[PDB]
């Protein structure tokens, strides 16, 4: 199938086009592809800072009646130099104008970790630690809810959170809305069994990032791990007659997850939608699964000391 129920009784397409190192001039026509070729859901986020270009493209396929809004799935991220109550509005509003919409699908707290505010996303002392806020999860999500209740957004979900972050929301007094979507790096160097189940048993559905191993994060090291040339994986992908890529992209979807992966290049993104005509044996699952190392891209050393901090943390 090609979309999953969430728990505010709407409906997500499964497979995303992430946008994160998308660069502006190209993600434009990178976002129209995606959407002639069948891609309805777009991960977005305004710390990416191409926003922009990415609503250019929604606007024009709109308008050229190639879609109908209601039939996209657009997501975006509040930074974490937005997390106080008086700043949330404003920051969904402005990814709203450049996104050019009246409404996102979903919204997510990008990480637990608020950060100072001001024009910086990465506010950092002269030592090079991030410079935190005084503001809690549990007063951003709050002021979350409020968005629901203004119109601005469909869902709402966080992104980045641990097991008892999670479960601390789940339990906030006088909770009004639960969480949608937990969205998570999850790939074969990095399964993430624990938090998934506890989130499904939730009934909050998990999606999975960087699900190719982000071969174009800057930080990348030449004795990284790499899954796209992981000769075990490229071995699964000929046995089925896919593309590695397309058995990473597959993987998730099988575990009843989301998954986002990026590309602005047009062959890619097109081959990156075929995944729906093949399956994975529950053998090559559990063979998958077994290559995890709790390897992450996404875990920044100058954020590391923030009281939020979420990978300390067993899951
Ligand atoms: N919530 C969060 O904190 C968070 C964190 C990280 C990422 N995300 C979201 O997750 C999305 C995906 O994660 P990601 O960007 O880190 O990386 P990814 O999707 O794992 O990998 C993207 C990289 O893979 C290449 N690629 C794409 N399709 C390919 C294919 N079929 N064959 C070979 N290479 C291919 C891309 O190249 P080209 O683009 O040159 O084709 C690009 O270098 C992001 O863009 C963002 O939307 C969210
Ligand atoms: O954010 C993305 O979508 C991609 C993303 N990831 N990272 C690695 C990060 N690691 C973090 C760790 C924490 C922590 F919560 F753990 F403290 C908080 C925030 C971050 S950013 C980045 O540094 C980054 C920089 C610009 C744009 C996007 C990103």
């Amino acid at each position: 199938a090609s979309r999953i129920l969430l728990n505010n009784g709407a409906k997500m397409p499964i497979l995303g086009l992430g946008t994160w190192k998308s660069p502006p001039g190209q993600v434009t026509e990178a976002v129209k592809v995606a959407i002639d070729v069948g891609y309805r859901h777009i991960d977005c986020a305004h710390v990416y800072q191409n926003e922009n270009e990415v609503g250019v493209a929604i606007q024009e396929k709109l308008r050229e009646q190639v879609v109908k809004r209601e039939e996209l799935f657009i997501v975006s991220k509040l930074w974490c130099t937005y997390h106080e109550k008086g700043l949330v509005k404003g920051a969904c509003q402005k990814t709203l104008s450049d996104l050019k919409l009246d409404y996102l699908d979903l919204y997510l707290i990008h990480w637990p970790t608020g950060f100072k505010p001001g024009k910086e996303f990465f506010p950092l002392d002269e030592s090079g630690n991030v410079v935190p806020s005084d503001t809690n999860i549990l007063d951003t999500w709050a002021a979350m809810e409020e968005l629901v209740d203004e119109g601005l957004v469909k869902a709402i979900g966080i992104s980045n959170f641990n097991h008892l972050q999670v479960e601390m929301i789940l339990n906030k007094p006088g909770l009004k809305y639960k969480p949608a979507v937990n969205q998570i790096e999850c790939h074969p160097y990095l399964t993430q069994e624990k938090l998934i189940q506890y989130c499904q048993s939730k009934g909050i559905v998990v999606t999975a990032y960087s699900p190719l191993g982000s071969p174009d994060r800057p930080w990348a090291k030449p004795e990284d791990p790499s899954l796209l040339e992981d000769p075990r994986i490229k071995a699964i992908a000929a046995k089925h007659n896919k593309t590695t890529a397309q058995v990473l992209i597959r993987f998730p979807m099988q575990r009843n997850l989301v998954v986002i992966p990026k590309s602005v290049t047009p062959e890619r993104i097109a081959e990156n939608f075929k995944v729906f005509d093949f399956e994975l044996s529950s053998q090559d699952m559990t063979t998958l699964l077994s290559y995890n190392r709790n390897w992450r891209v996404c875990a920044l050393l100058s954020c590391t000391s923030h009281k939020d901090y979420p990978f300390h943390e067993e899951f």
